[PDB]
């Protein structure tokens, strides 16, 4: 029944950490950052005015919303519609905060997630206050950090790869401006639960950082 908590700023290896204790721990994976995003995608196809919270929450409200649980597969559904690579594109990227603003989306989206929690068996979910807000009572806390050269490192690293453009000076200015809106304009918690596990990543390989997460567990 074991459930995990995995939090943190972006580019910290969190989402390959994630899915690696899962798929070692014959989990379920829920990405709830994913979750947030497919909400927007439904936000913006409905054309909702981004200023009006009421609207936006009307219109995430209507989504039929479902991240697959597979931690082997990149799978992200809104009505049935396979989204995995727009929810990931530049539209969604910058409507995402807008729409996780509004305290009624984050409502509905946190009791999802907490229900999915219990659905059976083991699940390891990922977000921002997994640990401190979401899940308090998950049995195994995680909380991950890096430098901000790190994480743009990652980032940019992984838009290489995805065949975007190397930038990582525009990546690091950008993780830069995030981190300070975190820190004047949060919109949630955002900081490790008092009973997790605080891994500084910066130099160590997602596989190290997995496997010695699985010798705790
Ligand atoms: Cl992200």
């Amino acid at each position: 029944s074991l459930v995990v908590a995995v939090d943190g700023p972006a580019g910290t290896g969190k989402s390959s950490v994630s899915r690696g204790l899962a798929r070692a721990l014959g989990a379920r994976y829920l990405d709830t950052g994913a979750m947030y995003r497919i909400a927007t995608l439904a936000v913006l196809r409905a054309g909702a005015d981004l200023t009006d919270p009421a609207a936006i929450e009307k219109a995430a409200a209507d989504a039929e919303i479902g991240v697959g649980s597979d931690p082997d597969v990149d799978a992200a559904f809104l009505a049935g519609e396979d989204v995995s690579s727009e929810i990931r594109g530049d539209a969604v990227t910058g409507a995402v905060s807008a729409v996780s603003a509004v305290p009624a989306v984050r409502t509905r989206l946190v009791d999802i997630q907490r229900k999915l929690a219990t659905e059976g068996g083991r699940v390891v979910v990922e977000g921002r206050d997994i640990g401190t807000v979401v899940l308090p009572d998950a049995d195994v806390k995680i909380f991950l950090t890096a430098s901000a050269e790190e994480r743009a490192r990652r980032r940019n690293a992984q838009n290489v790869a995805n065949g975007l453009p190397d930038d990582y000076a525009t990546v690091l200015a950008d993780v830069q401006r995030r981190d300070h809106l975190d820190s004047t304009r949060p919109v949630s918690p955002l900081r490790a639960a008092d009973d997790a596990l605080v891994v500084d990543t910066s130099d160590m390989d997602q596989a190290q950082v997995i496997a010695h997460l699985l010798d705790l567990v």
